């Protein structure tokens, strides 16, 4: 199905987000063509979660799942936090270019959160995840975008553009917030995704 929504960790680690956008830059300048392709400034994340609200009452619904949610994350945190090492680039067959998550028993731990999720969502009436295995990463361009590069001279990421990031440490995000965004409708003023909702992640209630 196509979603509409989507359950999203923000980036609120201003380092990792300050590296990504010298690395869109990088690319830039050797390519002003991809310019189109970057996501803007504002708009990082890890997408956790999609899923269809097709009216304001599912909207609603969708919020007081993303409540409920909270505190099934914190069960699976074990009343710890999660960190998410962002180290090098990877792609999905070259169309999308990401940075990626790191190796690690934080791996697990963050697919029990999005199956949960899943879940906990479903049972609130939400047609919600993928059958696709989940795969967490964090966008820095996509090809789809750009809709005149597969029409014009490009039709991947040339790797050559990113190699000196290849193996780069972006730096660790600590889970801090899971947000409720639609897809399509307009962002905030700061660039990221227009929220319904939000929830706290490893805060003193
Ligand atoms: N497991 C996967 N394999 C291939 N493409 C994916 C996968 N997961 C996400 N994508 C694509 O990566 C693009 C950017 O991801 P996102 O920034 O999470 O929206 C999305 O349009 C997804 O369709």
């Amino acid at each position: 199905y196509q979603p509409n929504y989507f359950l999203s960790i923000p980036i609120t680690n201003k380092k990792i987000t300050a590296g990504i956008k010298v690395l869109q830059n990088s690319i830039l300048r050797q390519d002003n063509r991809l310019t189109k392709a970057m996501v803007g400034d504002g708009s990082f994340h890890i997408t956790l979660l999609v899923m269809q609200l097709l009216n304001e009452d599912e909207v609603n619904i969708g919020t007081d799942a993303l409540l409920e949610l909270k505190p099934f994350v914190e069960e699976i945190l074990e009343g710890k936090h999660l960190t998410l090492p962002f180290h090098g680039i990877g792609t999905f067959q070259g169309q999308v270019g990401f940075v990626k998550l790191a190796d690690g028993d934080h791996v697990s731990a963050l697919l029990e959160i999005a199956e949960t999720a899943k879940r906990t969502f479903q049972e609130k009436g939400i047609l919600a995840g993928e059958s696709r295995t989940f795969k967490p990463h964090l966008t820095f361009m996509k090809l789809s975008k750009a809709p005149m590069l597969w029409k014009k001279g490009v039709r991947k990421i040339e790797p050559g553009l990113y190699e000196q990031f290849i193996d780069h440490r972006f730096g660790e995000e600590i889970l801090y917030q899971i947000d409720l965004c639609s897809m399509l409708k307009k962002k905030q003023s700061n660039g990221y995704y227009h929220c319904e909702s939000s929830i706290v992640i490893g805060e003193k209630d």
